């Protein structure tokens, strides 16, 4: 709800983030550094992807698992192309972050440059997401809609999470740390 | 994107904005003071609305138009409610105002809780809606959706307009000038 954690965000998503769309669907997707980004594991992308309706060529992919196999429904892409992406991951967090005040950014067709204050960010940890259990999600109280993974859950200065899901009045996103990406 | 303008509209949505159903829609509306609030002409309220769900009786409405009747696109509406709306007529500017950044802010069922920094904000006039001719048009460039009208116009420190229509990448407001709610 704070003023600077809006501005932070409407600058992040219009410098890193783009629309993807996968043969799963459409996803906001937030680049880290280089040619790397990431979605949203349910993204689910293949050898190439439409980013900002053009077809790109993903040359890497990484489904991100903790270090006993646990789910961290994050995937991890690199893309070919040019440009590269501004070199974000010192606003990314060492470990799960909580805040008092955070905005999801949403970049879809449906949600064009959509922000929205979600309130106080827990460090919830463990989630069965529909069968898988899962680990490092952050929650929040909202109310929330379908079309909002992958947003991008942010406070003044710092990237949080991705948004991987929710239902009535409860998100959850999974913790962008900085070590994915060391 | 202008940080002070979101912190505004966040503080006005959360103390004096509602969702509201009519007849033919469902749309933000803001309240401005006592138990005055306003919609876009075309929700065309009724005897009664919903506002959070509930059935809210409607005691004055007034469609606005200027001194020769031309349509301002605008309804002012009294609502039987013993709450008083905060009183944010302070908020509201003289003349159709412009701005470089102003966001939108949504609250319905198909856009909750969402903010949307659109730009700068022209005063550009006179607008042919529907084939209504319409005056104090504010307009603004953003990849425009269906079921954004209502939304509340903002900047820092003031409430601009209220999102009326749009499409493609451009977006219009009626500008909420502060003498329609003398008295």
């Amino acid at each position: 709800m704070k003023g600077p954690a809006f501005e932070f965000a409407v600058a992040m998503m219009k410098r890193n983030a783009s629309t993807v769309k996968t043969e799963y669907g459409e996803f906001t997707m937030l680049g880290i550094y280089d040619r790397w980004a990431v979605l949203p594991r349910h993204a689910k992308p293949g050898p190439t992807i439409l980013m900002n309706d053009q077809e790109v060529d993903v040359v890497d992919a990484k489904e991100l698992v903790d270090k006993d196999g646990t789910n961290l429904e994050l995937t991890l892409l690199k893309l070919n192309r040019n440009e590269k992406f501004r070199d974000i991951r010192g606003f990314l967090t060492r470990e799960e972050a909580e805040v008092n005040e955070a905005v999801l950014a949403i970049n879809t067709s449906k949600f064009p440059n959509m922000y929205i204050p979600v309130g106080q960010v827990t460090d919830y940890g463990f989630l069965n997401l529909g069968g898988t259990p899962t680990k490092r999600m952050l929650m929040y109280n909202f109310p929330t809609r379908a079309g909002q993974c992958g947003g991008v859950l942010m406070s003044t200065g710092k990237v949080l999470g991705i948004h991987v899901g929710g239902n009535g009045h409860q998100g959850f996103s999974a913790a962008l740390l900085r070590h994915y990406f060391n």
